[PDB]
């Protein structure tokens, strides 16, 4: 019974580690591109 | 009558020594494998 409940309830680590790494990378890239996008409208001032 | 009762309830002292010597070895070999079994958890810790 212990083995069966373990198979139901417990958590792996290999998949969790992969998920964590993949999640962090997107966070970094998103923040960098967000800065790059907020900086965009500076161009308009050179018009006048 | 004494011989006939003797055949029923007395020990052997040739079988018992062998049984003891077998049980001791198997009892002793169990614990080393038990020690081996616990260590296999420590693999995951390296992933971090």
């Amino acid at each position: 019974l212990s083995a069966s409940r373990s198979r139901i309830q417990d958590a792996d680590y290999a998949t969790e580690v992969s998920n964590m790494t993949r999640a962090q990378i997107l966070q970094q890239a998103g923040t960098s591109v967000l800065a790059q996008a907020n900086q965009t409208t500076q161009n308009v001032l050179s018009l006048l």
